[PDB]
């Protein structure tokens, strides 16, 4: 019951094309929320949960390599128990 | 110092009244609520709730989820995060 | 492959986002997220996220806004680890 929470930080411009990424990847679902912030809510926050870290780093390696020099993006990781 | 317990629930915006009432009954210091959208469409909502005994926090998600995980598009999940 | 960052959250009225805010980016913060939030203890408080490499600077930021701040106003703050790749600063 110990998953891996992936989160993503990036702009509201990419909403559909990293929650593409995500769903094809296999993740079995996302969440998203409105955010601001530096580095007004013109940015959201992805929350991935998976059951493999492997799963996570792909979802991650993938969205960073197309996007993360074009656009201000972060992105973490951390582990929860469900 | 001391090291509290982040419950995390997922459900659709109209369950807010009545998983609020579940928190306070349970006996949390409060709780935390975000609205967020996603899949598994902004109407679902996230809480967040803290407390000092898993106990407290294991309680509260199985009533959670007894009442209304089968009959609500809902998750769930634990972490431990450093308080003062 | 991964590095150990710190998050920093605090949970404040809304009315503290000008403050709060100069007091993550004085302390030298790479930078800060926020969102919007509603509670006990619609959505006028805010949640700030602040992650940093070295737990001091987020020891540093905790300890100014408690002291200026949680006597007068109703808030929460805590910490967690989260890993970051070593590829990007924080
Ligand atoms: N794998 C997952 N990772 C993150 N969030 C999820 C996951 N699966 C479901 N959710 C969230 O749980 C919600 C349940 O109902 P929804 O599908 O409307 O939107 C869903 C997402 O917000
Ligand atoms: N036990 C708790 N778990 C999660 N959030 C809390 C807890 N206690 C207080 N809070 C948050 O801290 C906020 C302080 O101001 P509010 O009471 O308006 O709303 C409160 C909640 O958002
Ligand atoms: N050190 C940090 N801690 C928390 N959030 C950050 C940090 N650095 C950048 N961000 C967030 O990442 C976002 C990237 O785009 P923005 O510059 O619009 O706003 C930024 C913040 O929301």
């Amino acid at each position: 019951q110990q998953v891996w929470k992936l989160v993503i930080i990036t702009e509201e411009i990419l909403l559909k094309k990293v929650s593409k990424i995500i769903k094809e990847a296999g993740a079995s679902g996302y969440t998203v929320l409105a955010a601001a912030g530096e580095g007004a809510y013109s940015n959201i926050k992805f929350e991935v949960l998976t059951a493999s870290r492997e799963l996570a780093d792909q979802i991650q390696d993938k969205v960073v390599a197309k996007y993360f020099d074009d656009y201000s993006c972060i992105t973490y990781i951390s582990t929860v128990e469900a």
